[PDB]
């Protein structure tokens, strides 16, 4: 599996500070989970050149290392060395309740950001959980409680589209092409369109942004670690977020 293109080693130069006892996650990110967890989406990592693997991979660790980032500009090892500091959306506004007929809020539950992707809403719980055949709509605390269930919802949010949106995957190994709605707002192939996709809403097409800025820096530095080029069209500042 990717094991062949992420060595343990690589994994944990990546995320440097992971296991730093000053990051409330410490312990829960486990190179061993994460491969596990991969086994479960065959296609993450094994899709195209090995050039194309390797740009999945860091774009993958790449967002999900700002999700969950404790980074701060003047951190040892640059603030791009400390993804997976955190586990639980920090300060949640809300409990990310959405009217869903399919998959209806939980009372009493809340569906803030948990682990390497910061899932959030009801309507990603649900059809997540699902999926991995676990109830996640029901007890969303499991993404930060199962550390192999915590890279699965990562790894399910990246690999499953949510029309109109495209998967990350198909996106970063070149199968996703633009449509002409896509092409007028500047959805073009590229990280910027994968950031649109995880959180473009509040993100995207309202010009420089330090989250969009943050997201590429992981992904710069992971690449260049991989020994690939991050491609064009890196932010989503002039896009359009997705509807
Ligand atoms: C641990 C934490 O609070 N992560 C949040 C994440 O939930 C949010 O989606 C992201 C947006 O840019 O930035 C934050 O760092
Ligand atoms: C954000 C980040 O770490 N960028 C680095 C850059 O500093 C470095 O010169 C290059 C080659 O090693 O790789 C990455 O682009
Ligand atoms: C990783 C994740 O859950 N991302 C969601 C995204 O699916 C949704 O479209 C958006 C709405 O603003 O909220 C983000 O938090």
């Amino acid at each position: 599996g990717i094991e062949k293109i992420i060595s343990r080693s690589m994994f944990d130069q990546m995320l440097k500070h992971r296991n730093n006892p000053a990051c409330p996650a410490k312990g829960f990110y486990t190179y061993d989970a994460f491969i596990a967890a991969a086994k479960s989406f065959p296609s993450f990592g094994t899709t195209g050149s090995t050039d194309v693997r390797k740009r999945e991979i860091a774009a993958f660790l790449g967002q999900t290392s700002h999700e969950t980032t404790g980074g701060w500009p003047s951190a040892p090892d640059g603030p791009y060395a400390w993804g997976y500091c955190f586990l639980k959306e920090r300060n949640p506004s809300s409990n990310y309740c959405a009217p869903s007929p399919r998959y209806p809020c939980a009372p009493g539950k809340s569906y803030y950001g948990r682990g390497p992707i910061q899932l959030s809403w009801n309507y990603n719980y649900g059809p997540c959980g699902e999926a991995l055949r676990v109830n996640l709509l029901g007890n969303p605390d499991l993404v930060a409680t199962d550390r192999v269930i915590s890279f699965k919802t990562a790894l399910w949010f990246w690999m499953t589209p949510q029309a109109p949106k495209p998967s990350c995957h198909d996106v970063i190994t070149g199968r996703w092409q633009p449509s002409a709605a896509d092409t007028a707002a500047g959805r073009l192939p590229g990280y910027g369109v994968i950031t649109n996709i995880i959180n473009g809403g509040l993100e995207c097409g309202k010009g420089p942004n330090p989250q969009v800025a943050d997201r590429i820096g992981f992904f710069r530095r992971y690449c260049g670690i991989l020994g690939v080029g991050t491609g064009n069209n890196l932010d989503c500042y002039n896009q359009r977020p997705f509807g």
